[PDB]
């Protein structure tokens, strides 16, 4: 037959809905075999992209558009507008963005991923500060900063979406997100960063497989959004023992799934970009002049 290869993080949320596609036979509704691969990383899930060894991942729209600027025929489709999380200690006296100076700051990704630029443009629009002069910064996987939150190493951190609901039962608070930031700046609708990244590969020769895949996942969020059983079925890949993380997860999760036309999706993630590398003209690093031609999935 035809098998689609997905690779995922094992803290990510591409592993819940990859679970529904094959409860519910929605790869076989669409004549593929789904076949989920274990990445321990988003470096590694960069280099097994990188290499062939995959048929997509889960990624950042402006990681996509600077491996179609370096030449590769990556193609991306919306995953969630849900995007992102600065988590400090709950009651904490940070209130604003200024008051991350002199804290230890942890950033998931490091200094290119796509939540940090969009936080370092913030700040520096509303308050002409440049977080890495001011903050101490410490970049890192995900899983190791909310862990170093926790320990009280780091004062703050900004990290993926889903360590928020995980982190408030242990005593922090989400200040802000990606998707709040994005509304500052003034976006028509709910931005999808986050997207599956198709090989190039993939997409010439295995154009239905993708548009097979499109279609199953876009199912799974639909049964997630209109069957609320189902959650209960897919909670051992959500580590959600805690009752208030995995109703917030749910939560954060439907209000993520994306139900903008991918005309309306293209033209925000245009302009977002084009504010992205402005700034008074800072070139923020990780962004190009442009995003690179044909880069969303049709
Ligand atoms: O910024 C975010 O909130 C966020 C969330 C998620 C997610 O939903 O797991 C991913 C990412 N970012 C991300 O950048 C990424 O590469 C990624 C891969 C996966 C996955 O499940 O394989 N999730 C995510
Ligand atoms: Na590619
Ligand atoms: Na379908």
């Amino acid at each position: 037959g035809e098998t689609f290869r997905l690779g995922v993080l094992p803290f990510g949320t591409a592993s819940w809905e990859a679970a529904v596609i094959k409860a519910r036979g929605f790869d076989t509704a669409n004549g593929f075999t789904l076949d989920i691969v274990k990445l321990a990383g988003n470096d590694a899930a960069r280099i097994a992209f990188l290499g062939g060894q995959v048929d997509a991942i889960v990624g950042d729209l402006i990681f996509a558009a600077r491996l179609g600027n370096e030449g590769r025929g990556v193609r991306f489709s919306p995953y969630s507008t849900t995007e992102g999380a600065l988590m400090v200690p709950a009651g904490s006296p940070i209130t604003d963005l200024k008051g991350l100076a002199g804290k230890r700051l942890g950033v998931a990704g490091g200094a290119l991923d796509k939540n940090w630029i969009l936080l370092r443009a913030q700040a520096r629009e509303t308050a002409g500060l440049e977080l890495e002069n001011v903050a101490q910064i410490a970049y890192g996987a995900p899983p190791l900063l909310a862990q170093k939150l926790e320990t009280g190493e780091l004062d703050a951190a900004l990290l993926y979406w889903q360590f928020a609901a995980r982190l408030e039962a242990k005593g922090f608070k989400r200040l802000i997100s990606a998707d709040d930031v994005m509304r500052a700046f003034g976006a028509k609708g709910a931005v999808s960063l986050i997207g599956y990244l198709y090989e190039g590969h993939t997409v010439a020769d295995r154009g239905e497989v993708v548009r097979g895949f499109a279609r199953a996942s876009a199912a799974a969020k639909d049964a997630l959004a209109n069957e609320p059983a189902l959650w209960e079925t897919v909670r051992p890949l959500m580590a959600a023992e805690d009752d208030a993380t995995f109703a917030t997860l749910k939560r954060d999760f439907l209000a993520g799934i994306p139900r903008r036309p991918i005309a309306a999706e293209r033209a925000d993630g245009e302009r977002i970009y084009a504010a992205l590398d402005r700034l008074a003209g800072a070139q923020l690093l990780g962004v190009g002049k442009s995003l690179p031609p044909d880069l969303y999935l049709d």
